[PDB]
């Protein structure tokens, strides 16, 4: 009875706070006319901070939201993305877009914890349903603030002041709505642990997954980070309503909902073959990321946007047979430590890549070369883990 309550407002509070239709044009906005903004300035100066500031404060929100309790922490990223959106409207020259990408970070990384506050509050008996429903919830509110965003704007034919204007009122519910939330009432974060973590860590299925989840993606963010310049490049947005930004994101959202739900139908069936099953999906994503690189026409914008879905999906898909695999062996105290170190160390590797490649006082490419180079990249991935399956089903045939 009184459950019921609870059950659903935690699910209308995520649906609410995933309300944001100004997130995926940002960077149009950025170039836009009204904003004296060079596009070098953007790829070469604003983007590597929000690299650098994540791995910055990653570790410290993550263990400040174990040790603290959940509301608190699920509060402040609230507040971050409201910080965010006020930097972002009042922004005035490059320090301030970068202070706004430093603030971006850090809602960045509070992603997590709402998966570990559900657990927290949550019956353990019954916790299996509530998750479900949850993730169905965060899921369809990311599907419909682009839609929402997209749509608004393309019949509405309004202009980009107004939007965030806009979004600005429904993040601002989104904190005041979060405020509420009745906290966890104890989850607070020892030999046990290194004794586990040792005896999993010899298992050898987790060990590949753990690799690719290093590598792999490190390198889907950077391409996730960077393919909006890419877009602005190919094609000048002249007019606002010309830019289509919006339903490339809803539609992958879409695809990735759809091929996330298959991957569940086969993901034992599958288990035998995985590093056969990982070159695959690597090289059409490399294939992708290259056509991505070579499009250069302004009337193959659309066949671009096909392009980028693709391959937003392909990464989508492999996900959900990482996580699983990757789980069964650990148990839930365990699981949150064995993500931790992973998404540190890819994001290591990825400020090493943005640092270089893109990063002034170095390499500082611009973005179509840098793409170039991407590509290469994931070839080289693709490459590695197709001389390792050989390399196993080598002896498979003895």
């Amino acid at each position: 009875r009184s459950w019921r309550h609870l059950v659903c407002y935690l699910c209308f509070y995520g649906f609410m706070a995933q309300i944001r239709p100004g997130e995926s044009f940002i960077t149009p906005y950025l170039l836009g006319p009204d904003k004296n903004f060079t596009r070098e300035q953007v790829t070469n100066e604003i983007t590597p901070v929000l690299s650098y500031s994540y791995l910055a404060v990653l570790v410290p929100v993550f263990l400040l939201t174990d040790y603290l309790r959940y509301t608190p922490v699920l509060l402040l990223q609230g507040l971050s993305f409201v910080s965010v959106w006020l930097l972002l409207l009042l922004g005035h020259s490059v320090a301030h877009m970068q202070l706004m990408e430093l603030f971006y970070s850090v809602t960045m990384a509070a992603r997590i914890a709402y998966s570990s506050y559900i657990f927290s509050l949550v019956r353990p008996a019954r916790y299996q349903r509530v998750a479900g429903y949850s993730r169905a919830a965060v899921l369809l509110g990311v599907f419909t603030s682009s839609v929402l965003g997209q749509l608004l704007v393309t019949v509405g034919r309004v202009s980009f002041s107004t939007l965030n204007y806009i979004s600005l009122a429904f993040l601002t519910f989104s904190v005041v709505l979060a405020l509420f939330l009745k906290r966890p009432k104890r989850s607070l974060f020892l030999a046990r642990m290194l004794r586990e973590l040792g005896d999993s860590l010899r298992r050898p299925q987790l060990r590949l997954w753990s690799l690719w989840w290093v590598f792999n993606s490190a390198g889907y963010y950077l391409v996730v980070y960077y393919v909006h310049i890419l877009w602005n490049e190919v094609d000048p947005t002249t007019n606002s309503a010309r830019v289509y930004n919006g339903a490339a994101d809803a539609a992958s959202t879409l695809l990735g909902a759809i091929t996330s739900f298959a991957a569940g139908f086969v993901k034992i069936r599958w288990a035998r073959w995985s590093k056969l099953l990982i070159a695959g999906v690597t090289a059409t994503q490399a294939g992708l990321v290259f056509l991505l690189a070579h499009t250069r026409h302004p009337s193959s914008i659309w066949l671009c946007y096909a392009a980028f879905v693709l391959f937003r999906g392909s990464y989508q898909f492999l996900v959900p047979i990482a996580t699983f695999q990757i789980a069964s062996s650990l148990s839930k105290e365990l699981c949150a430590l064995v993500f931790g170190v992973n998404t540190f160390f890819a994001t290591i590797v990825k400020t090493i890549i943005t640092f270089i490649v893109s990063d002034v006082r170095g390499l500082g490419l611009p973005v179509r070369k840098q793409f170039q180079l991407y590509s290469v990249y994931f070839l080289i991935l693709s490459i590695i883990y197709f001389l390792g399956a050989m390399l196993d089903g080598l002896r498979h045939c003895q």
